């Protein structure tokens, strides 16, 4: 019996049942709105037709009549459909939550340097953070967010390594990044910063955080002010 | 209570309630289209006339056949409708062009010029992004939400024996996006290791931008052209 | 009006409404086949035996099944009859439809010598019941989407990748890049896709290359055919042919 | 007749027959809950300038009210649905046979260690070029709310391809389902002798086993570790 | 008219229609088994101060589902089809060496071959088998080409092979056997099949025998030239 609770969950039998009951309840519902409003009032009172075919066309005539009846039934339905549409196009637009994703592996915490330049430009940016150990483990992560919490765009916060060989990891992670993106439309902002881009510790420090902002920057534009970059089109 | 408004939204209880009820209206409708038309009169056709002791399968057989015709006729009608729709793909919808904030020479225009010319009937849309490495989730957005049945990929690569990865990196996301949804996004790359000075680069850049757009027209309306070109 | 009509489009509600109605037609349809043909014929208990009066007697009271069995077994008989017809129909469906049309051969705008024809020739020869669709493209880095559609939005149970890569130790990348698409292509859908690459480094002059290009397309087509029909040929061919 | 068994299998007519019947049982269930609980108390005892009018409208509101009941019931069923015992859960580790050091246990130790209620699950395979379908399955057909990439690399300038290859798929596998597949690679070109490799190995084995624990329950930790240090390894 | 027979197929309208009707049949049946059959013989706390009744009946149905699941589980188990795919570009038939060793480790492994001509192709095929026949695994016994340029192919194919697996929960045993691992013909030949069998070997295991591999652990097992210890 203690294995039984597994089928309900993996299969989630409850979710389907409910969703339809609102199907039946949610549709039987929208119906009387047209059945008991929309129609009797917006249709009462309102062809002169004799012709050249028959009577097997009287079949055609009967057909025409039926069509008209349906139309009375059906165009009302169409109208109701239209009415529903207007609400759905109503909602909220571009004043959303941007989440930023980070590395324990990397050296120079850049979660802030950006979180700042961004909250600044716009206070109403409910931010969300999540961290992973490996440069190569942000992906699942960033998506999860893009998939389960608006996170309507994100930043790739972290640093790569040294030596000729570790060049692979960047390529590799990035492929999966682009992918995460494509698996769901929403640019995940790659915030990469290779270490071989300095000559000491201090030099690199500046380089990261400075960068870490310029992007939290473009985040704004690709969020609320498109034209700008449009203009920044060298 | 201010919590309930959340369930209704996440699950979208309305989107289903509508779509299903529409079905009944949308099915009941077309039904009489045959129940009361193509049947009551197209009937004097094919009694058919005259397979496998004590014996009503037949009279029923005829009825079954009629129903098949009505069903088969419905299928035919559906096919016709599809074709009609598909004529809509004889008629056009539009180009799409995506641009960088990383580029050094704005192709965008050089291109848009050679596109409205060869064909005025082309309602262009522009959308930009910062990094080479992004184009895709965008390239895909247009193509996923807005028509744009083709899209020029406007961008410029970098230098150094090390920034050749970007090209490889991005190109894949491209075909990916491509193969994500049947749309030929022409990669409009222009590496910076293809010159000696500034002016030289410039000419090379915009010049190409056209050659592709050039083709963009072709892939659109004039396949044969490319056809003969082969090879 | 117009706006609404646009609204109607895009989502493809029509698809549902059609298929939806269709089920009703299709269902009510096959039913008639049983309600009046398969069943009003299949109903003597006989022949066949082995029903049960497994000492129905004083229990004091164990029964529930006998009646149920009778009624049930009676419904099973009807369901069972229906099932058989379905299988028969399926059998007919399989065995009948070798009627087949379409190969599909996509080409370059990049390449220097037209293969397509070289390949097309041998193809219809190997069998003239092949419906060929040629469709070209400009950059070698394109075919993918294309081949894809040919395999998705038309039958083309296969296709040829007649194409031509470039020179220089740098344009080697393209081949790689493209091949992948090709796979993604292939992998996106269960239709093999010969890759008709040839690189331009495989020679010392113009004429040499020319022979080489066409020579292959043919070879390929060759397999196309078996690959379409003659799996047995190749079956043996392992180990160098 | 020995051919019939095929149809029943290929189309799986049983699964539907069950799920379908289940729906009826599952729906009537949720119904009685409203029809007989949420309503028979939670809601009881609580001229026109006319035309078609005031009986029409009045019936419209009643018909609307019934929908509210249904909505309430739906809410109730959703609510009962718990966030209970999420996090706890099962780990599971995958291993190699193309490998040279059994890391498997190394981490296994550190793990049950920091937390005893972590039923672990093992399974293995031949080379590196495979693990994927494995991990996937696990992460897919059992909880394994994450898992590790326990496996060994290789040495010649050519076998480098292996990591690249497998991994691209790790990321896919991960992408393909929102779970962390912790990559536990240990390149053999990171040593000068046998014993040397050995340590670096099992040592690294614990270094992420550790991160599993955090990533499972301890999130804030990695948060804070943030930008600072921790290259899980040498 | 000669165009419609296409639609019925691409969509396979009938298979559904059938399955659909069967559902009603398949369901109504089991019903009588409970409505009519299991029930008529049969007949949490507090606050002083029908839903339970409904739940009782509902509960009863639930059990039936698990019984049915068990029943389904009884008819066939981890004892079937392999179905190897092989090369045509190949320099030596690998298929036989493992096909042999396979039937050995046990006869209950209906083998189902097939081949193709270019090394890159397989993927689709390999996929196809896994998907449209219960090849609950498969090999691929490839072979690559020479020169320091063709190496690309192996990568290319493999990643696809890789998705192949990824698209479907079934172990693809790539079997790549490069030709830069020899000095002459005969040498390579050996390396070749030899390796083939070894993989077959694991294949017996990966299917039924999982403990075997478990123990191997980090211990040696380096299929190839000369098994390299732990
Ligand atoms: C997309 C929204 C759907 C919500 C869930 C209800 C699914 C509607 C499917 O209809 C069913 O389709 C079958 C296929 O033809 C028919 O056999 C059957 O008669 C019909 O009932």
């Amino acid at each position: 019996f203690s294995e039984f609770k597994e089928f309900l969950y993996e299969y989630k039998v409850i979710p389907l049942a409910i969703a339809f009951i609102m199907g039946i309840a949610s549709t039987a519902l929208i119906k009387s709105f047209v059945d008991n409003i929309i129609m009797p009032i917006i249709t009462p009172f309102v062809e002169t037709a004799t012709v050249e075919l028959g009577p097997i066309v009287i079949s055609w005539g009967a057909f025409l009549g039926e069509l008209v009846n349906f139309i009375i039934i059906a165009f009302a339905v169409f109208i109701i459909a239209k009415k529903v549409l207007q609400e759905e196009k109503v909602e909220k637009k571009m004043t959303k939550k941007v989440g930023i994703v980070d590395t324990t592996f990397a050296r120079v915490d850049m979660a802030s340097i950006a979180i700042k330049k961004l909250k600044e430009l716009s206070p109403n940016i409910k931010i969300i953070r999540k961290t992973v150990p490996g440069i190569k483990d942000l992906p699942v992560a960033c998506k999860k967010l893009l998939e389960e919490e608006g996170c309507d765009i994100v930043m790739a916060l972290g640093m790569p390594g040294k030596a000729e060989k570790d060049k692979v990891c960047a390529h590799e992670a990035s492929l999966g990044l682009m992918l995460a993106q494509l698996m769901t439309n929403k640019h995940i902002i790659e915030v990469f910063v290779h270490e071989d881009e300095a000559k000491d510790d201090k030099e690199l420090d500046w380089l990261a955080k400075r960068r870490a902002e310029e992007h939290a920057e473009n985040v704004y534009y690709l969020l609320f002010k498109p034209e700008y970059l449009t203009r920044m089109a060298k």
